[PDB]
């Protein structure tokens, strides 16, 4: 029938176009823009060549074959396009195993972010891929290390004509493995983290915030009123006996520290330090109201306050927290530099007054620059969580896993798994290869990119 024919043709070309269309858009808005080289986006950039050379080569090829249904470009070719087809999946795949490592590593730990992922390191990680994903597909295939399972496939080979898939029990699951199973568990305990790690995204920042103002520090040291404290202001035990310090962080960490401790194991303590520091402000008659009035930014910033003089000193400032209360903000940054506390630390006063002014993460630019990635990959709130993440890895899942799973059972019982469901599934597959430029691509800089090539106001 002529329709179908019309369908598969207005079909596969769409696909094709759509695809082509959005890689291309993806990686000429890097090419033509500044601001959109981040070193995040040095890694998307393999995914779209993965995914652009995909609809350039292998989709097209791919519905040229089944319109014909017969191949007509050789055999060595077909070996060529099977190659290419294999090669993009796998370094796209892989590459999206190395956007939620990306995104995640920087979440986790904010400062060792700027310091390792140089552009020396971000090229290495895509040179390994493109080496882990050819050495997957191409030498594989152009050594014929696939094939001669049974004597029906054979034909397929010897024929320039005939150019199916056929590949033994090894190929069929190394190669699925290289390509899906791996990525998969890594993307799925990765995401799992990103969507805990979230959980508390509001004291995250209060971490690196305090990290700046107060200091992190993972040896115990002895404070200037003579006691011991870890961390960020974390009192151990008001004891003048070292030995009782290590006893009692000992306790709290879990482990035999000597008194050397970790990043997380610090960052642990903080999260018991903020819990504890959060309800003395609700305890606090004085403070909650002042408490119930400030956004978010700003409430970390009054929690930097209790953190350094406690809330009895939070509480002395009667005309800073009554016009707090009152929504006055740069009325309240003068009275806050009348005080002693400004003159003592005016560096950290100024930064807690710049935050209470505007209420963004100024004078702390490397907390703004999480503000960015964390909305971007996660949101504000669990209705917000789960639909940016689900979104994420619910494409990923649906176009790929139903395929390597047909995959890998066909391998299972022979002519369990028809050929034209197959197809279908793994043509499924190709569709991820344009949703991700509709997926990961949502950062403000992105929508800025967008707007400007294609003329938008
Ligand atoms: C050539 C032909 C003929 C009929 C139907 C489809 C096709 C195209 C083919 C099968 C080459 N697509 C390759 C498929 O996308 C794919 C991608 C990554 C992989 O790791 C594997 C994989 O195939 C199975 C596997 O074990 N490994």
């Amino acid at each position: 029938d002529e329709v179908w024919v019309v369908g598969m043709g207005i079909v596969m070309s769409l696909i094709v176009l759509a695809i082509v269309f959005g890689n291309v858009l993806v990686i000429t808005a890097i090419a033509k823009f500044e601001r959109l080289q981040t070193v995040t986006n040095y890694f998307i950039t393999s995914l779209a060549c993965a995914d652009l050379v995909m609809g350039l080569a292998v989709v097209p090829f791919g519905a040229a074959h089944i319109l014909t249904k017969t191949w007509t470009f050789g055999n060595f070719w077909c070996e060529f396009w099977t190659s290419i087809d294999v090669l993009c999946v796998t370094a796209s795949i892989e590459t999206l195993c190395v956007i939620a490592v990306d995104r995640y590593f920087a979440i986790t730990s904010p400062f060792k972010y700027q310091s390792l992922l140089t552009k020396n390191k971000a090229r290495v990680i895509i040179l390994m891929v493109w080496i882990v994903s050819g050495l997957t597909s191409f030498l594989p295939i152009q050594m014929h290390w696939y094939r001669a399972t049974h004597q029906e496939a054979i034909n397929c080979y010897a024929e320039e004509t005939c150019c199916d898939f056929f590949t033994n029990q090894a190929y069929a699951i190394a190669s699925s493995i290289v390509s899906f199973y791996v990525p998969l568990v890594i993307m799925v305990f990765v995401y799992s983290r990103v969507f805990q790690e979230c959980k508390r995204q509001l004291q995250k920042n209060i971490f690196e915030m305090l990290r700046i103002d107060e200091g992190l520090r993972l040896k115990i040291y002895k404070d200037t009123e003579g006691y011991y404290t870890i961390g960020i202001g974390h009192l151990l035990t008001k004891s003048p006996s070292l030995n009782a310090a290590k006893s009692e962080l000992d306790k709290a960490i879990g482990r035999n520290t000597n008194g050397v401790i970790t990043k997380d194991e610090a960052e642990k303590l903080f999260n018991q330090d903020v819990d504890a520091a959060v309800r003395g402000i609700l305890r606090n008659a004085k403070l909650k109201p002042v408490y119930d009035s400030l956004d978010a930014v700003r409430r970390a910033a009054l929690i930097n306050m209790v953190f350094q003089m406690g809330e009895t000193g939070v509480a002395g400032f009667t005309n800073s927290l009554r016009m707090l209360q009152q929504k006055r903000w740069d009325e309240a940054a003068v009275n806050l530099a009348k005080s002693r506390w400004y003159n003592q630390t005016p560096n950290r006063a100024k930064r807690v007054i710049t935050t209470f002014r505007t209420g963004t993460w100024d004078a702390y630019d490397i907390i703004q620059r999480m503000h960015l990635r964390q909305y971007e990959l996660c949101g504000t709130g669990e209705h917000k969580a789960l639909k940016t993440l689900g979104i994420i890895m619910g494409t990923f899942t649906l176009c790929w896993l139903p395929f390597f799973i047909v995959n890998i059972v066909h391998v299972i019982q022979d002519n369990l798994i028809r050929k034209e469901v197959y197809i279908l599934l793994n043509w499924i597959g190709y569709v991820n290869s344009g949703f991700n430029p509709l997926i990961y691509c949502r950062s403000p800089d992105f929508r800025i990119a967008f707007q400007e090539l294609l003329c938008l106001r």
